[PDB]
């Protein structure tokens, strides 16, 4: 609980905003067949023109203000375009007499907009948001859109229209002005109306491991971390338990604690527990990694294009974790017992850290030679999957920042799953395709386990360059007889453009746990 | 024994030593070739070559006294196998007495007399017949020429080779692992080679006791481990033992030693195991062993690629040399000497704590030196060694050392290179080597690479600003701290790893033995 | 013959200086018991002190001058020390009212000088004769040296005084040395000053750019010596070398605007022949290192003129032979020389290509090219029938690890040879340590596809493996190889030191 | 020939083969001291 200080002016917990301003904004869905009325704020059309490539602006809806329809009549808007991510600003008296601003954001050509195309269509709404003082903005869909991808919509806007002030002293944006109020235009209102406070929390859980992640390793350390989780836990009502190291010890966790042997930071193992009241027909753990700080131990990260810098992100598998539990906690879901887990330690150079050459003994008693501490991640995953198994669940899934191969096979936009079950990995690409949060299916080579047969350890942690199926193949020998996927983030959850994490896997994690 | 300190209670406190090995087990009976060859139970190898006739026919030339075994080993069915060098077969047959025995043999080339590599490939080759074959007897039929000596690195390497480490195996030990309980050998002129057996068994259980403590990661093996296990070896050997612990290294003003292990959780241990013989000492001998349990490099970390940070447990293999000597000669107990068997042992990791690239430290003969670099710390722990070693008024100071990565460059993998202050011990070395058949080269002290080492500040540089010749200015380094002894260096960097078979070699244990035997 | 140009301003031919200032130079050798003269000049005193921090500076020797001795009394001289190459130098009148210039170098507390120590000593001197006007040196031995040593003190003097101009766009005229039993070092004085020239000369090509020395105008240049020497010659171009099935050699020559060039020079001597020599000298003009591009770091590119050394140092030896004249002794002097380049038409990483014994040859990197051009040179070699074949090369840079800059590799396949080299590095005064062959990592150059594999992947023991690779060129001759690729070069002094020259002459005139 | 469950189990011979030299080559006794392990190799000469 007490977090170790070197200075006095060292932070003893991780700043967390719960209450933020998209919180605070009432959002009201109308039927778009009753008409818009455009009284105020902001009014954006989110228009397309299937076929016609960047063809004419028609805005097809019935607008109740005399002066505004006129106003937007094709003859005044075929001057504009459709292009995928365009937009434009509009200013007109009403019938009231009162000055308006209306806009629309071209949607392109293509009837289907893809999660990618989605994004850059709120990128470009959110441009017309920021820099600009307004009290209410209104969205007036004459798009196709599903319920997963309106919800989508709601969540990506909810999570870009916020900015993250926490680390902000003197330099606060003077100028930041949230809307309180959001108002919807959509055919069928009724079915999308669930869709606003689903969106909401979903964003939250995104959001708020995004702050996690965002919050560097001096804020954001083993015990300042699992403080968090516990606080968490009690606002939800969930069951927690964190273990100390005199607990994994007893456990026998050797892997995971050879890992944190040469931090000022004792290692703390995050369990909290979500049970649905009635019959438990499905139980679930969730793994993700969960170091603080990596800087790759006695094999330092210092090699050109190793990014030390952005190591406060590998706890990323852990901030998706924590924040699928607050999505599960809110949303209540029936017939299901989830175990949220996390090993969570930090990777340091000292007098105190483990070795490369070093042999360990994880918890379920194989010998592992250690070949290189930099693949910290998959020692903790080992340890937090013996744990996992036994608790008896249907089935474990890990998340992590694992592998930089990630960035060549996959790239930033995709990550990758592997694991031992056809049946579990669908379902994590169903829970990819309803979340939004995209997915890629990659194979566990068997031809490679020989890659990791040791000399004098029953294993290698390492090959000695297929580095994520090698970490995959490690991970498979922790999990004996459970359905198991593994999830590699660590080419999704940065956004190096916009240099902000994502919260990648929260959306997924919950979507996979909500549809079983 | 000393407290080993833990960071978390799965960390362990000691080196998992086996002692009682199975080849302790295996009953060695040498009979003479003139007498004929019995081919009962278990697998009986003939070792044959065809000089001249390159990938010549096998030919058995020793009487069998089974008239269903000599048939089936004559000319006419021997004819279709070669002697290609490490080629083998297996035959199966039923002898006279109606019993099912397994036979073959061994290629052994077309050249007379077999080099120590050469000999390698042949005990590799039996090795392989008798992995995957649950045997309880092997037999060696010689049909080659061997002097005593390489029939002495025959059973040493048999042994070394066949000896399998499960020390750190859990879930993963090898479910089928049976050792043979009897080996047989057939040579000419048996009597003269029945006293190779025992002393082959000494030098083998050295080898592999070097090999264990090599092996053993630093977690396992550290400055405090390392000592208790020479404590314990001392202790079952009747050897007198001191360990030096920090207040006594202090006392003793060994700076450059207390400097390199600064930044490390375990204390400094200095290994000091004393073998003297019961009657008049005519010769004194200080054999010296680097002894750095890891080797992170230090401030300059070892992260440059190819710099084998992961192999780093090996940098005590002078240590491991030193102590693997110290067991064959506490037991083959020679007469007429006094070994001092020495190790500075410590480890170089990164810490607030650790010394620093440009820190200015005093040896204890009073000497300044300028750390130019934390990595080429194995000279600075030496450097004390070697003042200790001296002031113990010895007639030779012998160290070995994993010293220089340069090694690797020079004479590779299979020579370890000597270099030295006086020509009469360099070549007691080179006639050690060829003996104990563990080849060593000399390498020269070039006194002109001397002037690289004067440093602007201190009385000397630690390193030369590069020169390159790394090897070298690490002995005209060690040099400055031998006075007046005759003294000679052994750099074993290149040697002490086996990279094909991922393990280590035990290099050296040989080579000192039958320098202090052979004085 | 013709050099092929680019453009009408690359050069057609190496310039070479052979009447050198040195030529000038009248020596002559004086007994120390009769005291020394100090009439004119520049007069140095060589003195050490046996028990030394390096103590004061005592000199021994009378002086025939009330000035110079007074000068030269023990009071004065204690102000300074004897710390190896240490000097002073003043100029004063003598009893004939004529300015004298009279100093020391201090030549340590060590009795017994090295070749190393004696080379300090004359870096002091030159840097004396280069920062004054004059006519006469004068040097008095206070110190034991041998004749050997005092040949290589003469040598040295003459290499290090003499200033290379030919690229850019005043010498005493006589030398005086006083020495006990002078009549014994006499001898020593002609055959220092051959020695030199061999050794300037080898330095001249060395230093002479790859644009000026290429292997056209390399080969014109070892014409022309060998028609000033009267030996004979003969020169291979690109259809005999065909002919020949010079594979590997051609095939390094590939990517060059010069056609490859086979220097063949033999001397015979007067008299029965008792031994039957081949030198073998690696004759790459430039190496760029092919498409195995000498691009990384340390790689030492902007050097690569020095890698025709080993064919530089073959016909320094032949100066050296030529002039001296060796009775019972026949010597070939051989040069596959080329130019490793960058083309649409170079050899590539992987080629498989036939060396003249039939041997396929698989190339792992175009950087090991030496290696190739020898391979062809001892099939040739070989044919000859020679006792000895022994080859000099800037073969490998692990060489610079292992050995350094001072002390050059020696391998080989004979011990006997192995030991003339030993003894004649030990006349010469050019360092040489015997180096393994392990034949353990023969098996490295098993080829998948072609019969012997031009390189081990890692190599580890480059310089090891390097030499295993050759032996496989010689059937059943006595072979060494001179590895120099740490040796020829002398970073500090930032030019060539014509490293074996010396070395392989004592080896001729000693046999 | 393989052994599922046992792993790096015994060698054993199913077959039924037309040579009484062969057959007793191939008799449990002898095959059970060898082992299943992937790749793993023995061969022998011997008269039919
Ligand atoms: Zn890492
Ligand atoms: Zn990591
Ligand atoms: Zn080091
Ligand atoms: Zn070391
Ligand atoms: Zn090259
Ligand atoms: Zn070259």
């Amino acid at each position: 609980s007490e977090v170790p200080q070197v200075v006095s002016l060292d932070p003893t917990s991780i700043p967390i905003e719960y209450n933020t301003p998209i919180h605070d904004i009432k959002v009201q869905v109308y039927d778009i067949k009753g008409g818009c009325n455009v009284e105020e704020g902001l009014t954006i059309f989110l228009v397309n023109n299937p076929g016609k490539e960047n063809g004419p602006v028609k805005i097809s809806s019935k607008v109740n203000d005399k002066q505004v329809s006129e106003f937007l009549k094709d003859e005044n808007m075929e001057k504009f375009n459709v292009k995928l991510g365009t937009s434009k600003h509009f200013y007109m008296f009403n019938d009231n007499k009162n000055s308006v601003a209306v806009g629309y954001v071209g949607c392109g050509s293509v009837a289907d907009l893809s999660e990618a195309d989605m994004k850059r269509v709120v990128l470009s709404l959110v441009t017309m948001l920021h820099d600009n003082k307004l009290s209410k903005l209104t969205v007036v869909f004459e798009i196709n859109v599903d319920k997963n991808l309106f919800r989508f919509f709601l969540e990506t806007l909810f999570y870009e229209y916020m900015t993250d002030e926490r680390f902000k002293s003197t330099d606060k944006n003077v100028n930041m002005e949230y809307i309180k109020h959001l108002g919807v235009y959509i055919n069928n209102a009724d079915t999308y109306k669930e869709e606003v406070e689903k969106a909401r929390v979903y964003y939250f859980g995104t959001y708020y491991a995004s702050q996690l992640i965002a919050a560097p390793s001096n804020y954001c350390n083993p015990v300042s971390l699992s403080n968090a989780a516990v606080e968490l836990a009690q606002k939800l009502n969930l069951e927690y338990k964190i273990l100390g190291v005199k607990e994994l010890e007893e456990l026998k966790m050797g892997a995971y604690l050879s890992v944190g042997k040469g931090s000022m930071y004792p290692n703390k193992f995050i369990h909290l527990t979500y049970k649905s009241k009635g019959d438990v027909k499905k139980k679930i753990a969730l793994v993700g990694k969960g170091i603080t700080f990596d800087s790759g131990g006695y094999n330092l990260k210092a090699a050109p294009g190793s990014m030390i810098d952005l190591m406060k992100f590998d706890m990323s598998g852990c901030a998706a974790v924590l924040g699928c539990a607050y999505c599960v906690g809110t949303l209540k879901p029936e017939n299901v017992e989830i175990h949220f887990l996390s090993a969570v330690c930090e990777n340091m150079v000292s007098k105190n850290s483990y070795r490369p050459g070093d042999i360990i003994t994880a918890s379920n008693g194989k010998t592992i030679e250690v070949g290189n501490t930099d693949a910290e991640g998959r020692l903790t995953l080992a340890d937090a999957l013996v744990y996992a198994e036994k608790l008896g669940v249907d089935y474990i899934v890990d998340i992590a920042t694992l592998t930089g191969a990630m960035l060549y096979s996959l790239g930033t936009s995709y990550a990758g799953v592997f694991g031992n079950n056809e049946e579990l990995i669908n379902k994590i690409l169903q829970s990819s395709k309803t979340s939004n949060e995209p997915v890629w299916w990659l194979p566990i080579i068997n031809e490679y386990r020989a890659t990791l047969n040791s000399k004098y350890a029953d294993i290698n942690q390492i090959s000695s360059k297929a580095s994520s199926i090698v970490a995959s193949l490690f991970l498979k020998e922790f999990v004996q007889n459970t359905a198991w996927a593994h999830i590699d983030i660590a080419g999704v959850s940065w956004n190096f453009k916009a240099r902000k994490p994502k919260g990648f896997g929260v959306r997924l994690l919950t979507e996979f746990v909500l549809n079983d």
